[PDB]
């Protein structure tokens, strides 16, 4: 599960792309996205 702060779901990323409740994945950039 993803926190706050960490890379939740961007290109690269081929592990678990759901955050921990309360924060949202937010891709920011196409390869580094964080859970906000
Ligand atoms: C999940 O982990 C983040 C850091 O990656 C913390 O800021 C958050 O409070 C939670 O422990």
């Amino acid at each position: 599960t993803q926190s706050h702060a960490g890379q939740c779901g961007g290109i690269g990323y081929s592990g678990p792309t759901v955050c921990a409740s309360g924060t949202t994945c937010q891709v920011l950039n196409p390869y580094y996205s964080q859970c906000l």
